[PDB]
């Protein structure tokens, strides 16, 4: 049985789409069988704790561009099974349980952008040893707290760009050995710890252009083994004393880096520091 | 002019007392010279932001044994002298936005305990510098993060028993230099971070009694010079090699600890594991094991 207006076909994979069909709350009578529901573009406000319970073979779930205010705990408890979570374009819902994403020891990709998350809760994505993709951008972010990803050890890209986050602790990476990819542009990053990339030994890729980073040392960039690309402009850099660590390390980069214009001093007229001679750098 | 009922007296301090009135709400007109609001006993359901602004001279509002269910992120904005805050008894109010306590860099003790307070939020009490009490206890607790206290320099008393909170992360405690008394007991504790009292130099006494503690390093009382007082009944303890390091520790202290009895083995059941000898912690029943 079909629940409505939705669409159930079985080829390629069992699915159940309702998509924009004026939808206010998870309909009933979806097919135990299915493999993949799209509830995308519709007006659900809440996620109850049963939902999708019944479907042991679901792999894709699409609950983007609702009105998702509340997602219980149990939302997706027993999806064992479940590779793709899609919850972006939720902008009011604001908070997820730390023990939501529990028990989804196949998780793939989880969106989670434009959801306007407050926060990350302590233990958020804990046991998620099979995320690969995490999209956590054009959020409210205002922290990013220590072992947050410490479980994500085959997660490759990060998305955390189009937040507040102000600083980058020590241990907020920790456990991401295999993360290729990690974008925090579009922050309010000031400082950054000067061994907080200590476990990013395979990132090819980091932007962190659009924050509030004054200086930053040449340590933090040390365990960056396998960097071929970093974004630092649009950033405050204050070029003398202070940024020779950052500057000899950048006479060294093999890859290609974007600008890192001077905000000061006045003196050096908006200028690069990768092409600023040595004895530019005075004013630690 | 004092409101609707409530009583005024100018000494010792301004006061205007409403207690146990059955309000609905914060009355309407409190005089801006008070230095001192008690509201509890009513059936206040919110407080709305700006709320005691005008009353600058402010130092003790008591909002406790209300039906407070949500707190406005400005509602104690401006009260730059308030030294004590008392939101206790108020099982409904499950959350308090990490904002709530910015600027009250006078506040002396906060009562936050049976709330319902469900996690501790980024930045709740940053700037919280003079803050010497904090009572956080019988509550829904279910984490405690990294550098939650880190802004309590001043911090003399933290009460979290009667959570359920189950392990105690590397710098739950860091910042807390000043810290006289830590209660943990009653929680869910399971594992303490060796590290995770490294700033507790001048605490005096430790409560970890009813928990589900397996074993405890000794690295985790290293940092404990201070300590007299330290509580560990009513857990699990596996009285086996790997509680060496904790004997070892405990047949050095000299402060007053609390029985420690084993859960495990069978044959030194409630057996206190100071008064036992080193030929006892041998075997298994876990780098030793
Ligand atoms: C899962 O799919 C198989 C076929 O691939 C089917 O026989 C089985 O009944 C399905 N079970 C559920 C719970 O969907
Ligand atoms: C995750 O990595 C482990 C090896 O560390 C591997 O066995 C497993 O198949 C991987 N899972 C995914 C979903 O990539
Ligand atoms: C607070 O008290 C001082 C003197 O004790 C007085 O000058 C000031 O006006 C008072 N403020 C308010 C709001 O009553
Ligand atoms: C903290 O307490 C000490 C006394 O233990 C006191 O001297 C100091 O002024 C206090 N600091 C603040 C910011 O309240
Ligand atoms: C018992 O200890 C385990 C750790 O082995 C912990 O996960 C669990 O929450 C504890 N339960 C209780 C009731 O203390
Ligand atoms: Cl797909
Ligand atoms: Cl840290
Ligand atoms: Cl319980």
């Amino acid at each position: 049985p079909c629940p409505g207006a939705c669409v159930c076909y079985n080829e390629p994979k069992v699915t159940t789409s309702c998509p924009q069909q004026g939808l206010q709350a998870v309909p009933t009578g979806i097919p135990a069988s299915s493999q993949r529901i799209f509830l995308h573009g519709n007006r659900i406000s809440h996620v109850p704790a049963a939902s999708f319970q019944s479907c042991r073979n679901l792999t894709i779930l699409w609950l983007h561009s609702n009105a998702l205010a509340r997602i219980d705990a149990a939302a997706f408890t027993g999806l064992t099974l479940l590779e793709q979570l899609d919850l972006s374009d939720n902008a009011q819902l604001h908070v997820v349980d730390p023990t939501t994403f529990h028990g989804l020891g196949h998780l793939h990709t989880l969106h989670l952008d434009r959801c306007g998350l407050r926060e990350l809760g302590p233990g958020l994505f804990r046991g998620l040893a099979a995320l690969q993709y995490l999209y956590l951008q054009d959020n409210n972010l205002q922290a990013l707290p220590d072992n947050t990803f410490r479980d994500l050890g085959n997660l490759t890209h990060l998305f955390l760009h189009g937040n507040r986050i102000p600083s980058v602790p020590e241990h907020a990476f920790r456990g991401l050995h295999s993360l290729d990819r990690l974008l925090l542009h579009q922050n309010h990053v000031a400082r950054v710890h000067p061994h907080a990339f200590r476990d990013l030994g395979r990132l090819m890729t980091l932007y962190l252009f659009a924050n509030n980073l004054s200086m930053l040392p040449a340590e933090v960039l040390m365990p960056l083994r396998s960097l071929q690309y970093l974004r630092l402009n649009d950033n405050p850099w204050v070029c003398d004393c202070r940024a020779r660590p950052l500057w000899a390390w950048l006479q060294k980069f093999r890859g290609s880096s974007s600008e890192v214009p001077c905000n000061l001093p006045q003196r050096l007229a908006d200028r690069d520091l990768k092409r600023l001679a040595a004895s530019d750098l005075e004013g630690c």
